[PDB]
């Protein structure tokens, strides 16, 4: 029997931990005998810090690890960090369907990493300790940020800082006093659990949080390949569910955050919106030649 141990560093209840836990069901259910999966959420297995050279060194066999932490292995996907580059999750997936965007799941083969899938969160919203109405309310606050150098400049361009730190530190700083802000999807501003010193979240939309499905390459290869051919057929089917219900999930936490009452909802109208698009799209350019 394969065993995959799937390791992840937020809990059951989210987008990424529902898919894993899907993925456990459907391989045990379709290849019992030949495959047991099992899932540590919590980062119980592994955390943020240290559990991609986890994966490589196959103390753990599955990962699914957000675009913007890969820069260590790859620049390639330094696009999917890009602020108001994708509207919504739709317009991110019908990006992550063209060929090259297929072909970036090989991006990091040179480290042995193997990517399987996409798998989206949500859109970023910024929370913070006011109201973030304009761009230039922005400015003077210090931001945890995953560690991405393209995030870190986006915040550099509002005339923000960041702090590049793991999921799970982040409350502490905050608690601290040395981080003012965050930007997170709904479900993930609701599991940092951040609500009770952050006063505000402004609905910006600014961003997308979007996982790569990942193994180590030495290790899927392993895999006799009738089975190795199963899991895959059960990793796009968890990947087509993932997507579909991951916005749907986002707004759902969105509507409990706020119904706690410690954040309150800082609403943007068309032209703030266009105000922040205008702000931060310049970044882009940064990159353009690259990309």
């Amino acid at each position: 029997p394969v065993v995959i141990k799937f390791s992840h560093v937020v809990s059951d209840d989210t987008p990424k931990g529902k898919g894993a836990l899907l993925f456990k069901k459907l391989a045990e259910e379709r290849l019992p005998g030949k495959v047991k999966v099992e899932v540590y959420p919590n980062s119980t297995l592994f955390g943020d810090a240290d559990e991609i050279e986890a994966l490589r060194a196959n103390k753990v066999q599955m990962l699914a690890t957000s675009l913007s932490k890969f820069e260590p292995y790859t620049k390639q996907l330094q696009v999917f960090d890009l602020p108001f580059l994708f509207d919504d999750l739709e317009a991110l997936k019908r990006f992550q369907k063209r060929d090259k965007s297929r072909e970036l799941l090989r991006s990091m083969a040179k480290h042995g990493i193997y990517g399987l899938a996409y798998w989206n969160n949500g859109m970023k919203q910024l929370s913070a300790t006011r109201e973030l109405h304009r761009p230039d309310d922005a400015k003077g606050l210090v931001f945890r940020i995953q560690p991405s150098s393209v995030l870190e400049a986006q915040f550099a361009m509002l005339g923000a800082t960041a702090k590049q730190l793991s999921y799970a530190e982040t409350l502490k700083a905050m608690q601290a006093g040395s981080v003012q802000g965050t930007e997170n999807t709904w479900s993930n501003l609701a599991g940092q659990k951040i609500d009770s010193v952050q006063p505000y979240i402004t609905e910006t939309n600014h961003g997308a949080l979007s996982y790569m499905l990942i193994t180590s390459s030495a290790f899927w290869t392993g895999i006799p390949y009738q089975t190795r051919t199963e899991l895959e057929s059960i990793v796009d089917e968890v990947t087509l569910v993932v997507n579909k219900e991951a916005e749907a999930l986002n707004q759902k936490e969105r509507e409990h955050l706020l119904a706690a009452g410690k954040s309150r909802l800082v609403s943007l109208s068309a032209e703030e919106h266009e105000a922040w698009r205008n702000a931060m799209k310049p970044l882009w350019k940064n990159y353009e030649a690259q990309i």
